[PDB]
């Protein structure tokens, strides 16, 4: 059955391949070139269940309310969780997550001119302080940790930007934008800037004038740099997307409301979008496609993707003078204004649609009260998978069973609005619950929506919860909705993720690649899908819940090892057999090893007993945990082991006469099985000749009760008997 084992390990490869290779950002927008661009969003199929379930409302503070309504700056620190607010410099952050922890501060004179919250350079300051409050005002800035102050020669700064590594950039009327050293103030320069975007993976710094030009600049590999590497009109931008375009009226692509970063975690051909009013979406690519490591060289417009409402077909009211914008990690979050008061909030993501070739997309519409001020956001690599990791970072629905949703937070007058992403499985689930059981109507069409792969993978993560009540629900909507056999095997995929195809060693000594909270988690999914399986394409899938049971098996082994002193296992180990462990896969000691985990079995029973304890304890917990890979015969074998190993001592003769005999006694059932002619050399190391010819004659009469082995095994007599 070896064969069904092997054979399973493709279709796991294949389902692990399969969530290897998706399209990038620029892939997703049919780009192959900064020198042919691309237009989208109007072809019907751009733009075919709630996108968010979360709305929980936070009220601003009567005491912050009550100075309200006698400047009015806002914002909100994400990395701290305490959202601020402004009343000519009488700033007060309050956590937006419960409207607690008010933190007055009205030290110096008034009117403010902007407010940033800095993380620190690790090198030089006090431990106790986490980040910086950086705050502009007409006459100097001051930088408080959580110091001293740096003048400002009357300059109007708006705006304030940190790297992740500690540098802040301000920017304002003055047309310059400049930079505090930690201290001193430098200049890296009629067009006031309004908003500074940092892109952190490639250290590309970008600018948003209020004419509308943006200037791409260079940090660097070592993000120090600082070079102007581009600066683009509005109106060159305006006549470049009319030119892509060639059907649509300027008047959209002007003016520019936002300027995202586009991650290297999302595209590594694409990183800028601009975001202007009526939500239209324009992607600039700064380097060269392909080419993580190439710094930017010239600001490119490559794609123009339109919002919803521009499609022909579409039903969908076109989004009207947008204000604030987020891009994160596919999905576009921008507010627009519908009155004076009140807001729109509009949700664009492809989650759903993660693989297909041109972009997919679905939208949500939600509308709030309050004008908005601030809407922002709240893999295992082996040498041997280098080549086989996607670069830039997995999709959604790749690990949405172990990754919380990803929670934004949004600030207005009345109050903080705090929502999250709702995953596929979160989907699932509250359509399960607001269903009256797992089937009817709306979960067909999730698991028609969605392949029924994946449908069956996001209701494996459901089902294998270990409350009850969704878990049956989940049960009963899998085996409702060939399909459930690919669900099951890319659900395990997913579950072993990068390291099906990831050696078990990373060398340093010798340690294990996988964390041991991560091998914990893991088994413990690896458990809740092995109960499915038994509480519940026969063959085939009989072999890969066979599989998944040898599976979980050695990932318990493994995390008993790395229980115990691994790095003494694996070195106390033949130097063949580590070499060997050092190129081979997860998924070759699972299904093509039958070696290596005896091995390593034996390495960590020896290392039990050579700290002089029972060996009865292990054995016990091995044979229970570990049946497939520790049987019987290696309890008896390593019981006589023990014994044979504790009888070296010169404590008492008659001691060693009955533990001997006892050791014997194990070694008779097991001479036909393992080590006929090793345990015998350390059975006459211990001089114990007598017992190498009854182990031998019992070895002679059990093996062959045929003729010539027989002989074979009476040569060990004559040769002890000679020795």
């Amino acid at each position: 059955l070896q064969e069904a084992l092997e054979n399973a390990g493709r279709l796991i490869d294949r389902q692990l391949q399969e969530d290897r290779m998706y399209p990038d950002l620029s892939e997703l927008l049919m780009v192959s070139a900064p020198n042919n661009p691309t237009v989208s969003g109007m072809s019907d199929m751009d733009y075919p269940l709630p996108e968010i379930s979360s709305i929980r409302r936070v009220p601003l503070p009567p005491e912050l309310v009550e100075q309200f309504g006698h400047n009015c700056m806002m914002g909100v620190f994400p990395p701290i969780s305490r959202a601020w607010l402004t009343i000519d410099s009488d700033i007060f952050m309050w956590n937006y997550e419960d409207g607690g922890d008010l933190a007055y501060f009205d030290g110096l004179s008034e009117t403010i001119l902007a407010v940033g919250l800095v993380k620190p350079k690790a090198g030089i300051f006090q431990p106790h302080v986490r980040h910086l409050l950086v705050l502009a005002t007409p006459v100097d800035i001051v930088i408080l940790g959580l110091l001293y102050s740096l003048p400002t020669d009357n300059t109007y700064l708006l705006t304030i930007t940190s790297t992740d590594n500690g540098r802040i950039f301000l920017a304002g009327k003055d047309g310059c934008l400049y930079e505090v050293a930690y201290c001193r103030k430098i200049n890296h320069s009629d067009d006031p800037i309004l908003q500074i975007a940092i892109d952190n993976s490639r250290n590309i710094l970008y600018t948003r004038s209020e004419k509308g030009v943006i200037q791409v600049y260079d940090l660097g590999q070592d993000g120090q740099g600082m070079s102007r590497v581009a600066s683009v009109s509005q109106n060159a931008i305006v006549s470049a997307a009319g030119n892509i375009a060639r059907t649509i009226d300027r008047s959209v692509f002007k003016p520019i409301v936002q300027i995202a970063v586009i991650e290297n975690s999302e595209s590594l051909d694409c990183q800028l979008l601009a975001v202007t009013h009526a939500g239209v979406r324009l992607y600039f690519s700064t380097c060269p496609f392909r080419q993580p490591l190439a710094r930017p060289n010239t600001l490119t417009l490559v794609h123009v993707r339109l919002p919803p409402g521009f499609s022909a077909s579409s039903t969908v009211e076109k989004p009207s003078k947008v204000h604030r914008a987020l891009y994160s990690k596919g999905i576009l979050l921008m507010a627009a204004s519908e009155n004076e008061d009140n807001d729109i909030l509009w949700c664009v993501n492809h989650d759903t649609f993660p693989f297909q070739k041109p972009m997919m997309e679905t939208q949500m519409t939600a509308g709030v009260d309050g004008h908005s001020w601030a809407l922002s956001a709240i893999k295992i690599i082996t040498p041997l998978n280098k080549d086989h990791i996607p670069i830039t970072d997995s999709p959604v629905v790749v690990q949405q069973h172990m990754l919380p949703p990803k929670k934004f937070v949004l600030l207005s007058a009345q109050g903080s609005l705090m929502f999250h992403k709702l995953r596929p499985v979160d989907q699932l689930r509250h359509l399960l619950v607001s269903n009256v059981g797992g089937d009817g109507e709306e979960i067909e069409r999730f698991f028609k929506l969605h392949q029924e792969d994946q449908a069956c993978a996001t209701c494996l993560i459901l089902a294998c919860s270990t409350d009850r009540e969704v878990s049956a629900w989940a049960t009963r909507a899998f085996f409702r909705y060939s399909g459930k056999h690919n669900g099951i095997c890319i659900y395990f995929s997913r579950i072993m993720g990068n390291i099906w195809d990831a050696s078990l060693v990373v060398e340093r000594a010798i340690e294990s690649s996988v964390p041991c909270q991560l091998l914990e988690s893991v088994l413990q999914e690896l458990k809740g899908l092995q109960e499915f399986l038994d509480r519940n394409e026969k063959i085939s899938l009989q072999a890969i819940q066979q599989l998944v049971r040898k599976s979980y098996q050695a990932l318990a082994l493994w995390k008993l090892l790395c229980e115990h002193q691994f790095t003494i296992i694996v070195a106390e180990l033949q130097k063949e057999l580590q070499e060997q462990l050092k190129i081979t896969t997860f998924k070759d000691l699972v299904i093509r090893d039958k070696e290596l985990t005896g091995a390593l079995i034996a390495s960590l029973i020896n290392c039990y007993i050579r700290d002089n304890a029972a060996v009865d304890g292990i054995s016990l917990h091995l044979q229970d945990i570990c049946p497939l890979l520790y049987s019987t015969d290696d309890a008896i074998c390593s019981k006589a082991n023990e014994l044979l190993q504790r009888s070296r001592q010169v404590q008492n003769k008659t001691e060693k006469e009955r533990m001997l005999r006892e050791s014997l006694k194990e070694y008779q059932k097991i001479s036909n099985q393992v080590d006929l002619s090793n345990v015998c050399a350390q059975y006459r190391q211990v001089r114990f000749y007598e017992g190498v010819v009854e182990l031998s004659l019992t070895a002679a009469e059990k093996k062959d009760p045929a003729f010539q082995e027989r002989l074979n095994s009476y040569k060990c007599i004559t040769d002890t008997l000679q020795e």
